[PDB]
């Protein structure tokens, strides 16, 4: 809408405040003017029907239980944004400051979030499994990161492009949650999963076989569910991308790490640049061999650092 940008205070999910940048017009709207065309957040009111109404506020002050999802949905749309355009010079998934919306309080007890091809949703959770998914930075970061992915490389989602669209979304959820610098791990969804069972998450970059994923290429998942196991073989990728960063010794193949930063570039170059919708892991093996050495040059440590990151989750 129309109206003044404002300033507003609120708590987050997990009980931390922060202030938030609002719109004010007889109320206050979550709608973020400083970055881009806008950020928008919205209330679906446990229902389903999409959008929702943009979130309206009395005082601009947001510490009700029912306003902390709607809290982080906002602030954590804003840092992802950040990220990308400080870091990758990239305005908004589109790269032309395209709006970015969400939604929460998507239906009822749902354990999931999304991109729907146009916008963030996130449901609540039931309590047990999950809690509001948007208080998870890496959860808002990781679905984002799926606007950018269709944008460009536009990796279709099923089998191994599947995968490597899934895993581009760890690596960058991840890459954002560093960003922001609190609690910064290499596991998905830790902030948001099982709120009673603490030190878990719902996958890991760093060892995906903890939760059942595989981290080779050989112990892929080759039959139909899960659209030929896109959430399942993501781990081969998020492995390697791991050993990109950090380095370590899989399987008895060694990679010396290059750290988050140069792993980001390289990535992000790959997707942009060279991944196209069908691309398999051989091809993301190349795109990712090419991108570093456009980067940092064909002799560089970071593009034998690629090679050995491959050649340990067994990806020619
Ligand atoms: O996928 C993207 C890219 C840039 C900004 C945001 Br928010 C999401
Ligand atoms: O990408 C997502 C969506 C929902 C939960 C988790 Br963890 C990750
Ligand atoms: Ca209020
Ligand atoms: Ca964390
Ligand atoms: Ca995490
Ligand atoms: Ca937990
Ligand atoms: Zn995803």
């Amino acid at each position: 809408i129309t109206g003044t940008s404002t300033v507003g205070v609120g708590r987050g999910v997990l009980g931390d405040q922060k202030n938030i940048n609002t719109t004010y017009s007889t109320y206050y709207y979550l709608q973020d003017n400083t970055r881009g065309n806008g950020i928008f957040t919205y209330d679906a009111k446990y229902r389903t029907t999409l959008p929702g109404s943009l979130w309206a506020d009395a005082d601009n002050q947001f510490f009700a239980s029912y306003d902390a999802p709607a809290v982080d949905a906002h602030y954590y749309a804003g840092v992802t944004y950040d990220y990308y355009k400080n870091v990758h010079n990239r305005l908004s998934y589109d790269g032309n400051n395209a709006a970015i919306r969400s939604s929460v309080h998507y239906s009822q007890g749902y354990n999931n979030a999304f991109w729907n091809g146009s916008q963030m949703v996130y449901g609540d959770g039931d309590g047990q499994t999950f809690i509001p998914l948007s208080g998870g930075i890496d959860v808002v970061a990781h679905e984002l990161t799926h606007a950018v992915t269709d944008y460009t490389a536009g990796l279709i989602y099923q089998n191994e492009s599947g995968a490597i669209n899934e895993a581009i979304s760890d690596i960058f959820g991840t890459l954002v949650e560093f960003y922001a610098n609190k609690n910064p791990d290499w596991e998905i969804g830790e902030d948001v999963y099982t709120p009673g069972i603490s030190g878990d998450s719902l996958r890991s970059m760093s060892d995906p076989a903890k939760y059942g994923d595989p981290d080779h290429y050989s112990k892929r998942y080759t039959g139909t569910q899960d659209n030929g196991g896109v959430h399942i073989n993501s781990g081969i990728i998020n492995k390697a991308a791991y050993l990109i960063s950090q380095g370590g010794t899989h399987y008895g193949v060694s990679v010396v790490g290059i750290g988050r930063d140069k792993l980001g570039k390289i990535f992000y170059r790959a997707l942009t640049q060279y991944l196209t919708p069908t691309s398999n892991f051989s091809q993301l093996r190349a795109a990712a061999v090419q991108s570093a050495t456009d980067l940092y040059g064909s002799t560089s440590q970071e593009v034998a650092s690629v090679k050995q990151a491959f050649d340990a989750v067994g990806v020619k």
